């Protein structure tokens, strides 16, 4: 699963018709999943904020 | 395709005239195109700003 | 060792119990250890306040 | 050659009296040199000022 | 979702007695879903094979 | 431009009926154009049966 | 801790003597730690031979 | 500085004449230099060959 940054282009996609945008994703390499008390309350805080 | 965050340096060619700069690019790694409905409305609303 | 830069996501774990997060790191690629002469007095007195 | 981005880290060399810091580095990939004319005012603009 | 590639490591996890690896994993940045069109028959050949 | 390192993955699409395999793609990050003078006829001669 | 692929350079260092060699590592990113019980025996058998 | 990995592309210059080949390069990231007693002699003699 992944999380998008944002959007930095626009395009028309193959059938010529619908409208394609350019998504930067959050590399997921440099990512890991820990337990609640490895984190800092602080970095969780601003995750609930987001 | 490529975008430009910013330049980072600054430098004289092989040719000993011409100026080059250093430009860092977006990476394309990371990066997909989906269609508009995948997207929500707000990166795009900030990528027509930008 | 790595220093934590945010949280992007939440889960729970395998157990079924414990609450897991996202955590990403900065990436240890691009980062050396350089003597205190090597470094400008600026960045070290940004990391002092951090 | 290589810019700093700043500093992460502190610790003691192996000598056991020298400082060390963790210096992050932008990356050179994903940076091309290029002339002049290829980029934009505003980017050389804003690494004047730096 | 991810594929491993192989093994680099060898450690005792926090509890104190589960062994734990190492795993190197496929970077998913650079990777894209693509229609069985788009892709040449050869390298779904050699996914077959595995 | 791109081009395909191998096929790591196979899944069906969000129609219901497609069959897409999961591209691996070599990073445009860490290359650059540069003039045949530059490089070394090994390397090309490589290229040149590829 | 890290794990090094090959040696990829050689220099002579700042202080005029010693020979220094350019050393890649695995990067840490796509790394993580994980239980015995997740990982294949064959990867873990290949890392025991190394 | 930097050390060529292959060659994975071909096209036509700017001028419309020179004859440009797409470089993959080592990245430089996940790279740092080491004394020479840092390092293990197998890894040396295997440079030495290159
Ligand atoms: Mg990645
Ligand atoms: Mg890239
Ligand atoms: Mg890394
Ligand atoms: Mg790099």
């Amino acid at each position: 699963y992944a999380v998008a940054e944002s959007v930095i282009g626009k395009r028309v996609g193959d059938d010529g018709k619908t409208i394609e945008y350019l998504v930067k994703w959050t590399d997921m390499s440099d990512a890991t999943w820990e337990p609640q008390d490895n984190v800092d309350s602080t970095l969780v805080l601003l995750y609930q904020q987001q």
